[PDB]
C-alpha cells in the first residue's frame, strides 16, 4: 500500500484535451497497473455507435446497459478503477425549470468485497491523481455497486451536491 502510487504522464496528457478541447466529449479511461496509473482509453461513446451526451441527447441509455457489462465482464463486483466524465445533464433550477449543464466527476470505484491488496493501491491514487491535476473543484464520488455508477445517479450527485439535496 505504501508503495508510492504515481501517475503515467499521459493521464494529464488526457485530461487537457478534455478539458481545454472536447469538453463534454471523448473521455478518459485509467485504471492502476502495477503501482502507477495508467492510460487505457482515451474514447468517447459517440465514436462507438451512441451519440454523446447524457441527458441532453440521452445517451444515458449507453451507461444504463454498461453497468450490466461491468457485472458480466468482471465476474461479480471486483471491478476497481478511475474513471472521468464531463457528462452533459439537467439539472432543476430553483425556481425555473430544466436547464442543461455539463460538466466533469470523478468517479472512484471502491468495492468493500474486492481485492484488497490492488484496491488499496487505489486509495493511494486517490491523493496522486488529484495533486497531479490540481482541479480544486470536482465532484469526486465513491461508488462501490453499478447502480451507483449509473446515469441516473450521476446526475443526481452533480445535481445534490449544490442543488436539491
Amino acid at each position: 500500500m505504501s508503495s508510492g502510487v504515481m501517475v503515467d504522464p499521459d493521464v494529464q496528457t488526457s485530461f487537457q484535451k478534455l478539458s481545454e478541447g472536447r469538453k463534454e466529449y471523448r473521455y478518459i479511461i485509467f485504471k492502476i497497473d502495477e503501482n502507477k496509473v495508467i492510460v487505457e482509453a482515451a474514447v468517447t461513446q459517440d465514436q462507438l455507435g451512441i451519440t454523446g451526451d447524457d441527458y441532453d441527447d440521452s445517451s444515458k441509455a449507453a451507461f444504463d446497459k454498461f453497468v450490466e457489462d461491468v457485472k458480466s465482464r468482471t465476474d461479480n463486483l471486483t471491478d476497481c478503477r478511475y474513471a472521468v466524465f464531463d457528462f452533459k445533464f439537467t439539472c432543476s433550477r430553483v425556481g425555473a425549470g430544466t436547464s442543461k449543464m455539463d460538466k466533469i466527476i470523478f468517479l472512484q470505484i471502491c468495492p468493500d468485497g474486492a481485492s484488497i491488496k490492488k484496491k488499496m493501491v487505489y486509495a493511494s491514487s486517490a491523493a496522486a491523481i488529484k495533486t497531479s491535476l490540481g482541479t480544486g473543484k470536482i465532484l469526486q464520488f465513491q461508488v462501490s455497486d453499478e447502480s451507483e455508477m449509473s446515469h441516473k445517479e450521476l446526475l443526481n450527485k452533480l445535481g445534490e451536491k449544490y442543488g436539491d439535496h
